[PDB]
């Protein structure tokens, strides 16, 4: 059981240990496509990439590259596609994926600025008589409402195809107080907003995958991930202290590499699954 391992690992301080395990222990694919220099200017960060067998191609004929990744949790009947903030070259790109991929929601844990640094491009409207228009995509966003909450903020946005004027609504899940440095004190905020998720029907088969992305896609996006397949697991499971959030964790790093980006992350996972628990128990 996960509460006595966490006491352990605690009261040993041991979780830069434990991170350095699954380190080591974590698949290395190649990732050739994201490495063409056609394809620099489309990564945020050199050092973060899609492996090539779970990359999401774009369909467009010229490149169909973006910095995104298809996480598929088979036993959770859960997928999630993980992605870096986008850049100002790629919000078109973005949003052909999220039109493509049949996605409902679109969930990011970060701010547009953090350390005084541009963190992801401003890629939805701010206002709603100011729609957005991605000439290179043909899409078309309109912000329809917007729901700011202290943890959070919720939008309402309509997605237009202009090419064959359908349209969709997309749920955009924005958590706006993920401190600059570490992790949030308490899980608490966290767990309301994945639950705040769920409710949407976003995380649901019916529709495409969720896009799930703070800067890099690795870090925080990976606690999202992690902590909504772990409370599926336990649910479905006969013996819910079966699951193993390590083994969980080595899974999905066989789909992007990097997630949980620190053993502060790493022990903030663990207590989002832990009080998470008693909320389904
Ligand atoms: C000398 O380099 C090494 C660094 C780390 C490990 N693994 C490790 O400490 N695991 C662990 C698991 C649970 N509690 C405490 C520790 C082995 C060798």
């Amino acid at each position: 059981e996960m509460e006595k391992e966490f006491e352990q690992i605690d009261k040993s301080g041991s979780w830069a240990a434990i991170y350095q395990d699954i380190r080591h222990e974590a698949s290395d694919f190649p990732s050739r496509v994201a490495k063409l220099p056609k394809n620099k200017n489309r990564n945020r960060y050199r050092d973060v990439s899609p492996f090539d067998h779970s990359r999401i191609k774009l369909h467009q004929e010229d490149n169909d590259y973006i910095n995104a990744s298809l996480i598929k949790m088979e036993e959770a009947q859960r997928s999630y596609i993980l992605t870096q903030g986008p850049l100002p070259n790629t919000v078109g790109h973005f949003w052909e994926m999220v039109w493509e991929q049949k996605s409902r929601g679109v969930v990011m844990l970060n701010r547009v600025m953090e350390k005084g640094s541009l963190k992801c491009a401003q890629y939805w409207p701010q206002k709603e008589e100011k729609e957005m228009i991605f000439e290179d995509t043909n899409l078309k966003l309109t912000l329809i409402s917007e729901d700011i909450k202290s943890y959070y903020t919720v939008r309402q946005l309509e997605l237009e195809n202009l090419t064959t004027q359908e349209t969709r609504e997309i749920l955009h899940f924005h958590y706006t107080t993920w401190p600059d440095f570490g992790v949030p004190e308490s899980p608490a905020s966290f767990l309301n907003f994945l639950f705040k998720v769920r409710e949407s029907g976003s995380l649901s088969p019916e529709h495409g995958p969720v896009v799930v992305h703070c800067s890099a896609g690795i870090g925080r996006s990976g606690t999202f991930c992690l902590a909504d397949t772990c409370l599926l697991l336990m649910d479905k499971r006969k013996d819910p202290s079966s699951v193993d959030i390590k083994k969980v964790l080595l899974e999905m790093r066989k789909f992007r590499m990097g997630l949980i980006q620190t053993a502060d992350q790493l022990r903030f996972s663990y207590l989002a699954v832990i009080e998470g628990a008693k909320f389904i128990m």
